[PDB]
């Protein structure tokens, strides 16, 4: 059969470079947040047909303008995507995950309310979880909590959790070598090495502080390639994805590199 998820044309390094997709996308805050502070929901107005969802959660003391670069990239190539503040600015990783859950929640019955901007754009069986440091350890917990989550990019994790050998769920690994705040040998490293049932990827930025992909990084072009391409093939399965998910970029910019079980 067909792949009925597939969304948009073939993809290119340069399709996948570039700031955008092939769809248009909006956004509009989320008037009562359910369960978490603040959302903002970036949308394509003409994917062509239902997309997956991802949250999106900051770190420790952050807001949505940490992570929220990954809205429009996201969304451009057909995916709702939830940038999220938190109830506070110092809730931790498990707290994160449960509004991480919660943000989707949202989503998916503002999908299935005729008011809202993306009423039936949503697939709400196929759902993503991203976020930095304190969000993206979030991130990993809500992919183990949840296994029917399709896919996982955190950046930069921070958990005190550092055992996800029950992970099943593909999960890309963002990493900034001189991170001095969720440091990779202490986090992204450890949480990669318990992993051994799930396709995934480590992905480890050079000479990265603990910000290398957040808004406003150096790294859009690698970075956003490496995410929607992510994304594309673990929450749509879509297959003319895995080169580009799969493969070393073979890049400067990149200090260390890992894949396995990736087709």
């Amino acid at each position: 059969q067909t792949n009925p998820y597939e969304r948009g044309p073939a993809p290119t390094t340069s399709s996948l470079e570039a700031s955008r997709g092939p769809f248009s996308y909006q956004s509009f805050t989320v008037s009562r947040p359910s369960g978490y502070r603040a959302g903002t929901v970036y949308y394509p107005t003409n994917a062509g047909g239902p997309v997956g969802a991802i949250a999106i959660v900051p770190g420790f003391t952050a807001r949505q303008s940490s992570i929220n670069w990954w809205g429009p990239r996201l969304a451009s190539h057909g995916f709702v995507v939830i940038t999220i503040d938190t109830n506070s600015t110092l809730d931790q990783p498990d707290s994160r995950s449960r509004q991480q859950m919660a943000a989707l929640s949202q989503v998916a019955t503002l999908s299935r309310t005729s008011s809202s901007p993306i009423y039936n754009k949503v697939d709400t069986s196929r759902l993503g979880v991203m976020g930095w440091s304190m969000g993206g350890g979030g991130s990993l917990i809500s992919a183990r909590n949840n296994p029917s989550i399709k896919a996982a990019a955190p950046q930069a994790p921070w958990s005190a959790s550092k055992n996800f050998s029950s992970l099943t769920v593909p999960t890309l690994i963002i990493a900034c070598e001189n991170d001095t705040i969720a440091p990779v040998n202490q986090h992204a490293d450890t949480f990669y090495d318990s992993m051994s049932r799930n396709p995934r990827e480590f992905l480890e930025i050079n000479n990265g502080s603990h910000s290398c992909a957040n808004s406003g990084n150096s790294n859009q072009a690698l970075l956003g390639k490496k995410g929607v391409a992510w994304m594309k093939r673990f929450m749509d399965n879509d297959r003319r994805y895995t080169s580009f998910a799969c493969s070393n970029p073979n890049s400067y910019n990149v200090s260390d590199f890992r894949v396995a079980a990736c087709n």
